[PDB]
Parts: structure tokens; sequence; C-alpha cells
């Protein structure tokens, strides 16, 4: 009963207020301990350690007292047990991870600060207590589902751990701990660095294989791609060998589904797709022209659907030849393939294209959605993020599915021209405002006229398409949330291009998904005349919905959005870090050559991003952290800027 004073950790926001006494009471309970019911109290006594973490005033020794007392609470040691086990082994990780994070700081902040044996012992304080935390994370890993989030931090650790710690190999010997059913989600992050030192890499590769042994049905696509990514039909490549070696682990995979790879190769033959413009028939002939009909086989191209039993799924059963394609610098290839259900995936395809680089974000998104999915507060808003399921199966190329609802909104503006925007302003008048390019304060005036000469019409857009205004009132929430989420992500996301090239919304969904997949977190600053704010067109603002300062809808969520972020505040940085240094980070590169219009320092800049991310999560680069609403309202203010609009560049110059 008394434990409710755990409320009074913040219920009295005062710590210790009961709590220390409660901790004393816990100590008293810990005394009163001298059955498993108490283990719960011990689990409470563990949560006391978490409540001690709620202080987080304990010396790591006082942790080596209290977290040891927690470790003793951890030694308090099956249903709630698992919960406790996680509530320990993870807290056991987490606290020791917290220590290990302190020790990570006291690695890194020390690596900052320190850059002896003591440090090595501090390194051991990592290489034990962290490794212990890691073990406890391994234990956390061992623990079970629902804490699994830190597995990135673990993976991050494992990545940090990588190159050292046959202890991590021991932890990989312990690596049996989790289901790959749990583990799998890192597989991409796995692969990139997956292939050097055997005790890490091959062991990892083995462990990867050991993991990858599970649900190649999920994984082999990565694997296939992980291999296939280098091919061209018409340097740290040990991975490729390891990949070949994995291809042996993949050969260990019995499937001989490599027909699917041939289908990829056919898709790679489709990567040769190249050129009669029209509403597109007649893509059939090549890639083996339905390539054995695409008869039911390893299957489900984009098709991100997953199972813990997986190895049970829906099949390939056909491919629609003569398939479409869209345009582009790479004309997007529209891949019509009929699954077992014969639903024909319309599968987006583009060459010379780094997808996992983007799909990182998708992956980043992927559990971010879970991260989204976590607080029912979101579920209260039921506020999510869209998923473009793709692969860079070729380093040039190899998966997506383009379904519906690409928002050329500017064509819908050409259809806003075809809408009310008759008698408004030339499309190229924007280009004339883009001829206002040469300047700048003049521009700071100039297009306001065009802006005056324009209006934010798109609110009508599918509102018109809507009837039963419920749906409108409903999709309004998408047009709130589905609207919001991205920009809601975006700054936090360290988002990418505002473009039509960003702009899309799923109308059948009646939700708004604009995937640029464009930037690094800060690559928006990597631009020539870089500029940013949170993406929202006045039209989008108008199209947020009719009224209310649309944050004056969104912010309510947008804060609640920022909340989970704040709630996540560090957490994703692990994913982010897990993202940060990997091979696809040619993605993270915020890259060069003006992207068709060191790394540590980048990682420092990434840290600076991570700072900007620390800024992003309940910080601010304005120190404006000023939580979320203030942060948002400021961010809202920040995103509000006509001057930013005035500062805008070519891509969102479209938005102008």
């Amino acid at each position: 009963w008394q434990l409710e004073e755990a409320q009074v950790f913040w219920a009295k926001k005062e710590q210790s207020l009961a709590l220390s006494i409660l901790k004393q009471m816990i100590k008293k309970l810990d005394a009163s301990c001298a059955p498993s019911l108490k283990l719960t109290y011990t689990e409470c006594l563990r949560v006391c350690g978490n409540w001690l973490a709620e202080t987080c005033l304990e010396n790591p020794a006082v942790i080596m007292q209290t977290y040891l007392e927690k470790a003793v609470e951890v030694a308090g040691n099956s249903d709630e047990l698992r919960n406790g086990k996680m509530k320990a082994f993870l807290s056991l990780a987490r606290f020791s991870d917290t220590q290990y994070q302190r020790i990570e700081n006291y690695m890194k902040s020390s690596e900052f600060e320190n850059k002896e044996l003591a440090l090595r012992a501090l390194k051991e304080d990592r290489k034990r207590f962290l490794c212990k935390a890691v073990e406890n994370y391994i234990n956390c890993l061992l623990s079970g589902e629902e804490h699994d989030m830190w597995v990135f931090r673990l993976c991050s650790l494992w990545l940090e751990n990588s190159g050292v710690s046959e202890v991590n190999g021991m932890m990989k010997r312990d690596g049996m701990k989790i289901p790959t059913y749990k583990f799998l989600p890192l597989m991409y992050q796995l692969a990139a660095r997956m292939g050097g030192g055997l005790g890490f890499h091959e062991v990892l590769n083995n462990l990867i294989s050991r993991i990858s042994m599970d649900h190649p049905h999920h994984t082999l696509f990565i694997i296939l791609a992980l291999a296939n990514a280098n091919r061209d039909e018409f340097d740290e490549d040990r991975t490729e060998a390891a990949n070949r070696i994995i291809c042996t682990i993949r050969s260990r995979r019995p499937q001989m589904v490599r027909s699917v790879e041939a289908l990829c190769d056919a898709y790679i033959i489709l990567a040769n797709l190249d050129r009669k413009g029209i509403n597109i028939p007649a893509d059939q002939p090549i890639t083996k022209l339905k390539n054995l009909e695409d008869v039911v086989v390893p299957t489900m191209e984009i098709k991100v659907d997953h199972t813990g039993e997986y190895g049970n799924l829906v099949t390939i059963q056909s491919f629609k030849a003569e398939f479409r394609l869209a345009g582009g610098v790479n004309l997007p290839k529209i891949i019509d393939c009929v699954g077992s259900d014969g639903k024909e995936r319309r599968q987006l395809v583009k060459g010379r294209d780094d997808l996992r680089q983007d799909a990182v974000m998708q992956q980043v998104f992927q559990m971010c959605n879970t991260l989204l999915q976590r607080n029912t507060e979101t579920r209260k808003r039921k506020l999510t993020i869209c998923t473009y399921k793709v692969v860079p199966l070729s380093q040039r190329s190899g998966v997506l599915e383009w379904c519906t609802g690409t928002v050329p909104i500017g064509e819908f503006l050409v259809n806003n021209e075809d809408g009310a925007h008759k008698r408004y302003r030339p499309n190229d008048f924007s280009a004339f405002q883009c001829q206002k390019k040469m300047m700048f304060e003049e521009k700071y005036e100039v297009f306001m006229d065009v802006c005056q000469n324009f209006q934010p019409v798109f609110r009508y857009f599918c509102m018109e398409k809507f009837l039963d205004p419920a749906i409108w009132f409903e999709k309004r929430l998408a047009y709130t949330r589905s609207v919001a989420t991205s920009s809601i992500v975006g700054y936090i996301l360290g988002l990418g291009d505002r473009h039509v090239q960003n702009i899309l919304i799923n109308e059948q969904s009646a939700e708004l998904v604009h995937i640029d997949l464009g930037v690094a977190f800060e690559q928006g600053k990597i631009l020539p005349t870089p500029e940013t704010v949170p993406f929202r067109l006045t039209r989008d603002i108008v199209d947020g919905m009719g009224i209310t300062g649309v944050e004056g809808v969104f912010r309510r969520c947008c804060e609640k959005t920022m909340e989970v972020m704040r709630n996540s505040q560090e957490t994703l940085l692990t994913i982010v870090e897990v993202l940060l240094y990997d091979p696809l980070f040619d993605w993270t590169m915020n890259p060069l050559k003006a992207l068709y219009l060191i790394d540590q320092s980048f990682n420092k800049v990434a840290e600076r991003v991570l700072m900007r991310l620390q800024e992003k999560l309940k910080g601010v680069e304005e120190g404006t952290v000023l939580s979320v609403g203030g942060q948002v309202n400021l961010l809202i203010q920040q995103a509000i800027d006509p001057k930013n609009l005035s500062r805008l560049f070519p891509g969102w110059k479209a938005w102008v």
C-alpha cells in the first residue's frame, strides 16, 4: 500500500518526501523482508532503486549500495517475475546502464574528460559494470519483451562493445538471451557493420546468422540485399565476403528461394528499367517477364507485415507484367505484382538509389511508430507515422511499394488552379518569385505579394474529396495528426526536404504522409542557403484544417507528440546513435555535391545534432526547452516565420 508514496516521489514532487522514508520503509521493508510477494516489494525495493534513481542521487557505489541493494533486489529472485526480471534485469541494465551511461559518459564524458588503469578500471566500470549493465542488459535482453527498447542502447553498447569484449562474445555466448523474434529489428543496422575481427564480426556474423537463422523470412531480404546490394549487371568489402560467408549462412538457410533474389535480379533486371513516356503499359518483356509468373514463393515484397511465428505468411503468387512506372530523375518504376491474394503490389522502384539509407529513417520511423505506439496517450490520439516499406536491395536499387496518395498538391494546386486558384497567380509566378531569387530583403518583401497574390487553398483539397464531414472532421485529425506527426517528428526528426518531392498524403487513408526521406538530421543545414522550420505550408496550415492555429489543434498533440519524444528524450538517441555511425550513414552524411541540388567530428556534429537532439528532446538549440508547448509554441513560432518563408530555398520554394 504505502508504495503509492512512489507517487509522492512526484506526488509530493519532493523526493525522499516519503520516499527516503519510504526507502527507509523500503529499508524497513527490506528489513521487514527478513514471500515472492515481498519480492514484489523487493521489486518495489528495486523500484526503490529506480526511486533511488528517481533521486539518481546515489553514488554508483551507493548504487553499488542501492543498485546493489537493487542487485540484491535483483537478487530478490514467473509472470510478474519476468516483469520484475525486466523491472530488474533491465533496470539492472538500466540503472547499471544509467551507471553505464554515466559510465558511458564516464567512458565518453571521461573519454572527453580523461582524454588510467583506473580509467581502465573505469573502463572496467564500464567493461564490468556496464558489461554488467550489459549482462544486466543481456539479462534485460534475457528478460523478455516490452523493455526491448534499450536493445538499441544495448546494440549501441554492443556496437560500442563491438571490437572488444569477447565478454560481448561471452555476452554473445550469452547472446542466446533474446529471441531474434525480439532481436530481428536491428538486422539492417546489424548488416551494415555486420562485416573484421571474428570474435565480434564473424561471431557477430555467426550471431547475426544465429539471429538471422531465425526468420530469414523476414531477414533474408536484408540478407539478399545485404549480399545483392553490391552487384552491377551492366573497400571494407570483408562484409561482402562475410556476406558471402553469410551467403553460406544464407546457404545454411535452406530456401533456395534465391529465385526471389532472381526476382530481385529480375527487379534488378527491372533495375535496368529504362523508356516510353505515357500512362505506362508494356513493362512486361524483361526481368523474365513475370519471371515464372511470380508463382507463390518467398514473397511479400514491401509488405512489412511480420510475425513472431513468422515463417507463416502470404505468398507471391503473381506479378502484373506490362507494369507501370512513374517519372523521376530516376523514373520511378511502378511494379505491379500479384501476391498470393493477387493483390497487385504497386511497388515503387528507383535506381542508383540509397534506400536503407532512407529506410533507416523508415526503420527509424519503424519502431518510432512503436515508440509512438507506446504511450496510449498517443493511442488516445491514436497518433502514428506512415510507413514506406522498401529496401536498397541494389546499392542502386531494389524495393518500395507506391500505393496511392502522392500529393503533388501543387498539381492539386494545378488542380487548385483547377480549384479556386483560377485567377490567382501563375504557377511560374512562383518561378517568377523564384526569379525573385536574386534577392534578399526585397524577397523578404517580394513574394508576400505573391503570397498576397496567392492563398492557402488546400484546406478544401480532400475536404472536398471528403463527404460525411465526420471523415473530414476525422481526417482532420489526420490533417491534424497525420499532418502534425511529420513536422512533429520533423524538427526532432531533424527532418528532410519540404517538397512536392516530400509532399504526399494517403487519401484512402485520408491521412497525410509526406516522405522526403531526404536529409540527415541537420542536413537541412547542409544545404547551400540552408534553411528550416517545421515544414508546414500555410496551405498545409490552412490544410491542417480550417481553423485554430492548427497547432491550436496540433500543438495539443504536437506537445503530446513532443511528450513521447520528451518521454523518449534520450531513448531514440540510442537508435539515433545506433543509426549514427553505421555504414549507411552515407545517409547520415548530410552529404555533398549539393546532393543533386571527421566522421567523428560529423559524429560530433552528430553529437551536435545529438545535442540538437538533446536540444530536440526537451532541450532547445534556443535553450527554449520550455517544455513542449512553449517549445512547440516557440517551435510553432519558429516554424511560423514568414521570414523563414522569406528565407526559404528552391524545394520548399515550391511551397512558396
